[PDB]
């Protein structure tokens, strides 16, 4: 039996870790199963930045009645989908990085981003408190978000702060917002503001604008806590951590289940460190070269406490 899949990207694929990972994993599954001789179609729709059009674009994909599954990502998608689920109940949807319990035609997976961001904040504070080249004597770290949204304000920011405060309760996090997920010039401006306020380690979570923060790091001399995927090679020596979600693998795994007829129609899963889907990347040689022993030792010890449940971050 032939199978057709659509991926709805709420923005652009390139330069957005969550969407690049999503598309890479769906493609990997499709390519794999095509190679067995099976006919599998894959269409990727890049919606672009205009969020006011997302709902109608998704409704048209459902109305086309051709996709066995429409795949998307990000925590706003369940809300976007609400009337579409009602109007087109036979259309199956899969959304990663989201949470929608108790739907009938929508299955979601959320990562434990308290773990993810706590790992990032702890690493950031260790670096900021150290005598590394660009560290200063303040206890100030930064976060530059593309936009504000409930997961960012209720999970990521508080967990980043909590991880930092586990190192020293005096740590502060200065949050800034770009207003979009692409403009690297505008994120660089925020990074310069943070640097001059005394921030020596920043975490960019602003999509294609992340590059602006990397540029500012090289320009001014500060460190970057990278999120979502492996960012060490994007600015060797500046990127001091990668605190990640295993979105490429999850997208691959769930797409395969769809193709083989094993993906449930509904459900809302949460996957974290103990499940293997949130990680701090210690194995990259750039990390080992970039970050001194005492910091790496403490970061490893933290990972062990999360892996055992001793430190549970629900
Ligand atoms: C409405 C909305 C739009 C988003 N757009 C992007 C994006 O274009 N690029 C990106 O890298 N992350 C984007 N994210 C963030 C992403 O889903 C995730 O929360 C962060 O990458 C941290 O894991 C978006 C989040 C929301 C809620
Ligand atoms: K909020
Ligand atoms: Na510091
Ligand atoms: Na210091």
């Amino acid at each position: 039996r032939a199978v057709r899949i659509a991926v709805f990207v709420p923005g652009f694929r390139h330069d957005s870790p969550v969407y690049a990972m999503l598309c890479d994993g769906v493609e990997r599954a499709v390519t794999q199963e095509r190679a067995t001789g099976r006919s599998i179609g894959l269409d990727i729709i890049e919606a672009g930045p205009n969020q006011a059009l997302w709902r109608e674009k998704l409704a048209h994909l459902a109305a086309e009645q051709r996709y066995r599954l429409i795949v998307s990502s990000n925590p706003a998608l369940p809300h976007v989908l609400e009337p579409i689920l009602r109007q087109f109940p036979l259309q199956r949807f899969l959304v990663l990085d989201a949470y929608a319990p108790q739907e009938h035609s929508l299955i979601t997976f959320r990562y434990n981003q308290w773990e993810q961001a706590y790992l990032a904040g702890h690493l950031s504070a260790l670096v900021s408190a150290s005598a590394m080249r660009f560290a200063n004597a303040d206890k100030k770290i930064g976060l530059i978000a593309g936009q504000s949204y409930p997961v960012m304000t209720q999970t990521i920011i508080p967990a980043f702060l909590a991880g930092a405060r586990a190192v020293d309760p005096a740590f502060e996090v200065d949050v800034r917002v770009v207003g979009n997920w692409y403009d690297a010039a505008k994120s660089a401006d925020l990074a310069r503001i943070l640097f001059h306020e005394g921030v020596d380690v920043m975490m960019p979570i602003c999509g294609g604008a992340n590059q602006g923060v990397l540029a500012a790091a090289r320009e001014l001399g500060f460190y970057v806590s990278w999120f979502d995927d492996n960012g060490y090679a994007r600015a060797p020596g500046y990127v001091v951590g990668s605190s990640v979600m295993e979105q490429e693998r999850l997208a691959y795994e769930q797409t395969l289940r769809c193709i083989r007829g094993e993906l449930p129609s509904a459900g809302a899963w949460t996957l974290g460190v103990k499940d293997g889907y949130v990680r701090f990347i210690e194995e990259d040689p750039l990390y080992l070269q970039t970050v001194p022993e005492p910091i790496r030792v403490r970061q490893s010890a933290l990972l062990r406490r999360i892996q055992s449940g001793e430190l549970t971050l629900p």
